[PDB]
């Protein structure tokens, strides 16, 4: 099975930076997200990140800064649910930060 997935990217990740490729960890080609209507959600925001079919990559599309994020909680964790349409499903998508407190 391969519901469960998650991406490494370090705080104060300007829009646009690298996190994890989510089709790579999937293991679906570019060109069938597009007809498998591929789609990002969150139950926080919802606007966190964002997936490029281009490479399959996962850019930042949010406010990854300490600041933003959170800061204070040395380790935070993120959820995310990605609707898939055809198949009728979503994938667990978890990003965690990567920075020290101290700086």
């Amino acid at each position: 099975g391969n519901s469960q997935i998650h991406y490494s990217i370090p705080e104060e990740a300007k829009h646009g930076t690298f996190v994890g490729r989510i089709a790579q960890d999937l293991g679906l080609e570019l060109t069938e997200l597009v007809p498998r209507l591929f789609r990002v959600a969150s139950k926080d925001r919802g606007d966190l990140l964002e997936v490029n079919l281009q490479n399959g990559i996962l850019f930042v599309n949010s406010r990854i800064d300490r600041e933003e994020l959170c800061g204070r909680s040395a380790e935070c964790s993120i959820h995310l649910e990605v609707i898939v349409d055809r198949p009728l499903q979503v994938f667990h998508v978890e990003v965690e930060v990567r920075d020290i407190n101290d700086n």
